[PDB]
């Protein structure tokens, strides 16, 4: 249930508290154990993985590490020439884009996309969100793993179905709710990929 | 370093001490971060999670769980309907299988089997030890996602040079520590599938 755990609205200065965000993401990655099949249980655990090497470095000292921003400041000067591939800078880089991804296949959902010739799939949608997110950081063998995995996509009521657990809602109500969602989800990750882009802190290679 | 950590010879009895055992397979999911490839993480994972789930349940009560014999039948008794697929026993009955493809592949590289035209690819080998331990129990998005994951396998002098972590020894030398690593490791293996028989404890579904 998405909106259950909205995001908090960004403040005035556009700073992230870290705790706060952590907390609220931290309920996203479980969803992909309700898709249908085991392939996206590694999925689960990488972008787990993410949160919890950012949230270890955030526990060494919440004050000094109390938003996102002072992350990357902090980091930037504790590593020099290392930095921004170490610690939790280099964890939220890569978060960023798992959490992109979930946005742009969300609202491409919400906004109707689909193939006409083929409408209760959900391919076109996890296709433009994996091109948008992430298919610049993958090598090919990763993009064929990605190709292999979108057979395992569930179909568009089954999801939207898992996603109010059995609600007895209306696919309309069900996104509705995401629609609201992603107000302050979107805010949030175009406010992380611009402080990435104003520290410098953004890498391009490939996996 | 694979000779470094032995497994234990069977006993008379050929009864498998549990904490012995996790302790020595505990050393083999590491490996799968030296093969050339992010690919792999994941698989580390996979493996790590069921030796980590047969060690919680051990640490729950050592004496009732002293070797791994015990630990099928207790469990047995504890979940009436719902054994063998709970629990450590599940979790041990896919351990296995992952030990049974290491022990496959590692034995076909041993024995000189290779692609006469292909000589220092290693395809072969991890090709004939997925589909003695892994493929039966794989539907085919996996079995796809195996044969996108083969073309990440690294040249075979790559993958024998990072056995040895750079000891400066022949290819030749690592093969007899890979051959005297395997003889108590297939020996365990097969009392581990032997027992799954004899209790009746083997599930043959796909994932
Ligand atoms: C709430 C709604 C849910 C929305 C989702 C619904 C979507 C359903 C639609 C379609 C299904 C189709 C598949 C969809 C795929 C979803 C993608 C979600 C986003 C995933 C993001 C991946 C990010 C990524 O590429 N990561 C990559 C880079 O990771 C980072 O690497 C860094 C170093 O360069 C660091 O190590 C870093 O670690 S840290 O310590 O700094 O934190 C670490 O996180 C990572 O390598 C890729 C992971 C994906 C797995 C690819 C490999 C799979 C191998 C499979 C092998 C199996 C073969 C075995 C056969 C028996
Ligand atoms: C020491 C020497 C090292 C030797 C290895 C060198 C090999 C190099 C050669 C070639 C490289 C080619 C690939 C090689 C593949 C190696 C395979 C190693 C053995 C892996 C064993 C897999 C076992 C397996 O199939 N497991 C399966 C069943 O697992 C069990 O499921 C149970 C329920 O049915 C339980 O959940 C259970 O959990 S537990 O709680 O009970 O413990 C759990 O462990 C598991 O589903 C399969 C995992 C493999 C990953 C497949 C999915 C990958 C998805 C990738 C999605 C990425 C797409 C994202 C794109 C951005």
């Amino acid at each position: 249930l998405l909106a259950e755990h909205l995001l908090k609205p960004l403040p005035a200065d556009k700073q992230i508290e870290t705790g706060p965000f952590l907390e609220a993401v931290s309920h996203l990655p479980p969803f992909f154990d309700c898709l249908g099949s085991p392939v996206f249980t590694p999925i689960k655990d990488v972008i787990s993985g993410n949160i919890t090497k950012i949230k270890a470095v955030y526990d060494t000292n919440p004050a000094k590490f109390r938003t996102l921003q002072n992350i990357l400041e902090v980091e930037k000067e504790m590593y020099g020439a290392e930095w921004p591939k170490v610690g939790a800078t280099l964890a939220l880089m890569w978060l960023k884009r798992g959490l992109r991804f979930i946005q742009v296949f969300l609202q491409s959902i919400c906004d109707g996309e689909r193939d006409e010739n083929h409408p209760n799939l959900i391919r076109v949608n996890a296709t433009k969100a994996y091109e948008m997110a992430l298919k610049k950081y993958h090598g090919w063998i990763v993009q064929k793993i990605f190709q292999a995995a979108l057979y395992a996509a569930p179909y568009k009521s089954d999801f939207l179905k898992a996603l109010s657990k059995g609600q007895n809602v209306t696919e309309e109500e069900c996104l509705e709710k995401i629609r609201l969602f992603l107000v302050n989800y979107t805010a949030t990750i175009d406010v992380i990929y611009e402080m990435y882009t104003q520290m410098n802190a953004e890498l391009n290679y490939k996996v």
